[PDB]
């Protein structure tokens, strides 16, 4: 070992930082008391049984964790969550290794936070610190189904973050895990009070094959993007329509892996007025209106590959700012006679302004607004007016918040924190890769969601179809297995 | 050609398609657009998901609607005409007949999702002849693959020295073959014939956990809350009914722990009643719920015998209502019943030998209407989840055969129909113990089972029974983790 007790740079002679969250970030107090005299007085009781484990591999949440713990702890339940609660009220952040943090940021980055937390307790530790922006990548127990002491993590955050295990140097207070870091050949670090001992699948793969086949068999014969129509979000029984070119233009716009000649070719049934109706022209009723969704998704893709350019887009993006309702706020259509908002719809307007340089224009302020209202109020976990999913809409927002750094940093912790609590919170495998892909460009791995969609592909390599989006007049569900398939392999692609 | 070759084996495995049973499937209704041939839906992959159990039908007809560009509905129709064309091969069965007659030992191994099962076990009267019935869509495994034979072997134990299998399929029997098994193959003219440890590691930590449990505290502890997780619960131990269970249905529990439990059950009526008796209700009375299972136990461990219990039983006869049912307390002023509580009564009736005394008549009825209206899905007084009346049902029709056959097989085709159908680990246990007792391996439910077992070895607290004034659920990890430990130990 090396004792250490003076300001180091020992640090500086390695590339990758991991820290742990535990007395060397935040340290905090176990024995409590309540109005309540029978069982435990000491929380460490809890963290220390193996039901703690369950809890920590996001197996179990602390309602059930503390009703198992009462049994085997003897202690009312309520006592545990009273202490619990205490437990984390007493939460310090210690401000030595933070300065030393924002100071390895400053530098050459390259900082990962490799904690066994259980989900709710990092739901309330992100929202509650602001510490968590010089880390690189965010590695929690809960999200990975993964507990620090087995190997097995600590090969999957070298796979993942793909660092040469030679130039790495992993900080912990905990013995046990400085000895498994070191088997890897990482050099450890302990954090005793005063002192700082120095020391120094293919399984994924072909089912990635497999529904990246799927996927190109499927739109090389209908470059147009099939739908179905029903009445449900699975569309159970739902009918052909194919009718709409709005799930060619997300296919397009979201699925970064798609071959040259399905690019060029549904490319070209899009150009088919720098203006975009839903409809397929021969499908449009008479005298219905474009909207701005179709038109800023396509608009923004177009422009993002070059083959259209600002000056071609300021004409519409001017119709767009002189398309706004009372409040202020921009509107679906391109018809007076039919004035909507939606929230999603909005975040695409926005992001095209902001694509173009008219992203400090005064005329969006209302709009902005209104979208950041619906993400604050909590309003986004009923839907928007076409997209019944919430994390659609934490999906679309994430784009405009990660993709504009410094134009939306107000979004930033709000929208993470929404998504992290939603973790594994739904089937559905277009629910699912939507939250992997979200947080993973947020900064944190949620390779939980990414097990279970693994687990829902069928045989053919595809996923089950999935209602996207809905007409409201209705309640009519529209999908394919296309869109499906897209965003898991998009899922796939962005945490392998 | 007569098959005395057939004798020279002890046991022989039938697959199900073209050896028992015969479809046609092209078919036409009045949409035209698509496919005719049904056969296009079950050659494709996403057939071998429904085929596994994954999927349900819905799914897979939504899934191949858009592969096959053939519209749902017609799709539906086509499979729903595909299965009215089946025939059973009459040749087949009378053989299938005289090898159950000759006390032969007969397996079923065969894909075939789920509702399609459930409806082949209705409709046709020939699975009477099996001893253990093997399907894909109960297993999570398909049958060209060599885990679903070894599966097999393990499963039933199959000496493949004398073990014969008979398919219509040549990958089939070539799989079949490698493991040591003769194969004989069929067609309508030629017949040819050739010839986890992780399991381990969490049925002992279960165990282990069981146990510390129960030497701790033999009057097995009991929690009350208002839902069925318990979840906010607080302690009351004062109820020996859950004693009672524990004693009554896990089977490998220690001697120490059985000698334990049983002390604390004979603390001389020969009655019982819920409460531990410094928590009895000043002229609570005895009930025959916790009666009729103790004594069942106790006769059962020879602790007691017939003689000594008939006097009690005919005090349950005795307890009748006007309609004739037996009911729930030694009381005369809580006329109550339950399906379930007559379940035990019945139970404990026929282990005396009492089983054809008339006046049980009109409470047999009342459990067998409980049971084929379906009415069973709405709960029971004292019992709320739908699979707790099915798997004491279970205990009634298979330990007094050719006393209960008309339950036999809607029984079993209702447990059929609920494979998977709810997350709970007992209710999941309840299933696994019931089907296996009944000849049907549910290895979908028990593999479900295995991923809710937490850290300590022990399964989650569970609300077994209620109390329908204030609608409060009783329950124990000690319960759960007994029926989960049981349902292991019966599917290994
Ligand atoms: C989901 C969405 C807003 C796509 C952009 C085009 C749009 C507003 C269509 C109206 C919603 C709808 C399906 C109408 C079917 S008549
Ligand atoms: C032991 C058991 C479940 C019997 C089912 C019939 C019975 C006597 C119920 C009384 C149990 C109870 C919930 C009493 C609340 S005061």
């Amino acid at each position: 070992i090396t004792s250490l007790q003076e300001l180091s740079q020992i640090l500086d002679r390695y590339d990758t930082i991991v820290f742990d969250l535990g007395d060397v970030l935040l340290h905090w107090d176990s024995v409590h008391f309540t109005s309540e005299t029978k069982g435990i007085d000491d929380v460490r009781k809890m963290v220390k049984h193996p039901v703690w484990q369950d809890l920590e591999k996001g197996l179990i949440n602390q309602e059930f964790a503390l009703t198992a713990l009462s049994c085997e702890l003897e202690t009312p339940c309520s006592k545990l969550k009273e202490m619990l609660e205490l437990s984390i009220a007493s939460l310090q952040v210690n401000p030595l290794m933070v300065e030393v943090l924002r100071v390895l940021h400053k530098k050459d980055k390259q900082i990962y936070c490799l904690s066994n937390v259980d989900l709710e307790s990092f739901s309330y530790l992100y929202k509650q610190f602001d510490f968590w922006k010089y880390f690189d990548g965010i590695y929690v127990s809960a999200l990975l189904q993964l507990r620090k002491p087995n190997p097995d993590i600590f090969q999957y955050l070298i796979s993942s973050a793909s660092i040469n295990t030679k130039s790495t140097i992993f900080i912990d207070d905990k013995s046990e895990n400085l000895q498994e870091a070191a088997n890897f050949g990482i050099s450890t670090l302990k954090y005793n009070k005063d002192n700082f001992e120095y020391t120094a699948t293919p399984e994924i793969h072909k089912k990635r094959t497999l529904g990246e086949d799927y996927l190109n068999l499927r739109l090389r014969k209908f470059p147009f993007c099939k739908s179905f129509v029903s009445n449900n979000v699975e569309l159970i029984g739902g009918e052909d329509f194919s009718k709409e070119i709005f799930s060619t233009a997300v296919i397009l716009h979201s699925y970064t892996s798609l071959p040259d000649d399905i690019i060029a070719s549904m490319c070209h049934e899009i150009l088919n007025k720098l203006r975009w109706c839903f409809y397929k022209n021969e499908a449009r009723p008479d005298n219905f209106p474009d909207d701005l969704d179709t038109t800023s998704m396509v608009l923004s893709f177009l422009l993002n590959h070059n083959k259209l350019t600002i000056e071609k887009i300021i004409p519409v993006a001017e119709q767009m700012i002189a398309n706004r309702n009372e409040e202020g706020i921009i509107q679906v259509y391109f018809d007076d006679n039919r004035p909507r908002i939606d929230a999603i719809v909005a975040i695409n307007v926005l992001y095209l302004m902001h694509q173009i340089g008219y992203g400090e224009r005064k005329e969006l302020k209302e709009t902005e607004a209104f979208v950041f209202d619906f993400l604050i109020s909590k309003e986004y976990l009923k839907g928007t007016r076409y997209y019944p999913a919430p994390d659609v809409f934490l999906f679309f927002l994430s784009r405009l918040v990660v993709d504009f750094p410094d134009q939306f940093e107000k979004f930033h912790k709000p929208l993470t924190e929404m998504l992290i609590t939603r973790v594994n919170c739904s089937t559905f495998p277009l629910e699912r890769a939507l939250r992997i892909i979200a947080l993973k460009k947020l900064g944190i791995v949620n390779r939980v969601d990414f097990l279970k969609l693994l687990d829902t592909q069928l045989a053919d390599g595809g996923w089950p179809v999935y209602g996207l989006f809905i007409a409201p007049r209705s309640n009519t569900y529209f999908g394919s297995r296309e869109l499906s398939t897209a965003f898991a392999l998009e899922a796939l692609h962005i945490l392998s």
